[PDB]
């Protein structure tokens, strides 16, 4: 079960992400944004994550503030965790 500040399908910002709370579930083939081939993305070891955030596999990601993502989801901001 998603927590109650889950970022959501309806949020216009997921909308146009094309975020997904799992990334077997996105289009990050189609994307193919740069770092790591697309199949290996996902919001783990993406740069935006904040690990420091949330619980378990519900963490922060900069770009939705105040809610949560799926450390197993993907959108289209994804960018290589680099440091
Ligand atoms: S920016 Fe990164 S951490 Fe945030 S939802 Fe997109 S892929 Fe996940």
């Amino acid at each position: 079960a998603a927590p109650a500040n889950a970022v959501t399908a309806d949020d216009p910002t997921a909308i146009a992400l094309k975020y997904n709370q799992d990334a077997t579930k996105s289009e990050r083939v189609a994307a193919a944004r740069p770092g790591l081939p697309p199949e290996e993305q996902h919001c783990a070891n993406c740069q935006f994550m904040q690990a420091n955030v949330g619980e378990g596999d519900w963490k922060g990601c900069q770009l939705f503030p105040g809610k949560l993502i799926n450390v197993n989801g993907w959108c289209a901001s994804w960018t290589l965790k680099a440091g």
